[PDB]
């Protein structure tokens, strides 16, 4: 009830991102689909096939029920496993691979990231797109210097001192009202991600902050914005949304 606006904003951004890189008849692989919250969004996109994967079986169960009781024109596939730290081979390519608020979990270890990046590359068709939404390390670190790492909606905690630079930290504690609690998150090493993908045939094509993406797409989508309680975000709410950024890679 209190994070309603924050949720609406994030869902709107995800709906626009999907709409921007998806087309009718597209096959989509949803990594970290969670409770399948984007199933309805893809239904509007007119996709033909949806494949959801998540490490938490408890979330896959909710997604299965959601797809089983919703009006969809596309087929659905679900599988509970780790598509980041463990080899994955679904035996099929997809036009679009989505990873919303979860890809940063692939930066657990150097090997984990390499496995994750390779799983995406082998499941993405030539010319396909890889859309993701993850926290911005630059934004987070900038707030650390400002001394403002939280409000009444969220809270981020970094590491200690003792010869440990700000560029040394690789993880942090993230808390969100009515959401995760003291959840360990790994910083996204953009450069390493881009370089890794580049060697796998994937090049960067998009990178914009949530706020800017939200404002620009908002003026270009009055209907999709009015079709919900969407509207104006407050400073405190904007602080949470301004933490994430949109990143898109394409296989060439």
């Amino acid at each position: 009830s209190k994070t309603i606006n924050i949720r609406n904003a994030n869902n709107f951004i995800k709906a626009c991102l999907i709409r921007l890189y998806t087309k009718r008849g597209d096959s989509v692989l949803d990594l970290g689909c969670g409770k399948g919250g984007d199933l309805l969004k893809y239904e509007r996109a007119g996709i033909g096939e949806y494949y959801g994967v998540d490490i938490a079986e408890v979330s896959i169960n909710d997604a299965r029920v959601r797809a089983r009781n919703m009006k969809r024109r596309f087929k659905v596939f679900f599988r509970a496993q780790d598509s980041y730290g463990r080899h994955m081979d679904l035996g099929k390519e997809f036009d679009v691979i989505s990873s919303q608020f979860s890809f940063h979990y692939a930066f657990s270890t150097s090997e984990s990231l390499d496995i994750a990046q390779r799983n995406i590359a082998r499941h993405l068709r030539p010319g396909g797109y890889f859309i993701m939404t993850v926290p911005s390390r630059d934004v987070i670190l900038e707030r650390y210097k400002q001394g403002r790492m939280s409000n009444d909606f969220y809270k981020i905690e970094l590491e200690k001192m003792e010869d440990v630079p700000m560029e040394s930290v690789r993880e942090y504690r993230f808390t969100l009202l009515d959401s995760v609690n003291n959840c360990i998150e790994y910083f996204v090493d953009f450069t390493r991600m881009v370089d890794g993908f580049k060697r796998l045939g994937l090049s960067l094509v998009e990178r914009k902050g949530f706020i800017d993406f939200y404002e620009d797409e908002g003026r270009r989508n009055p209907e999709l914005s009015k079709k919900m309680g969407l509207g104006c975000l407050t400073r405190e709410e904007s602080e949470v949304v301004g933490i994430y950024e949109v990143v898109v890679f394409r296989k060439l």
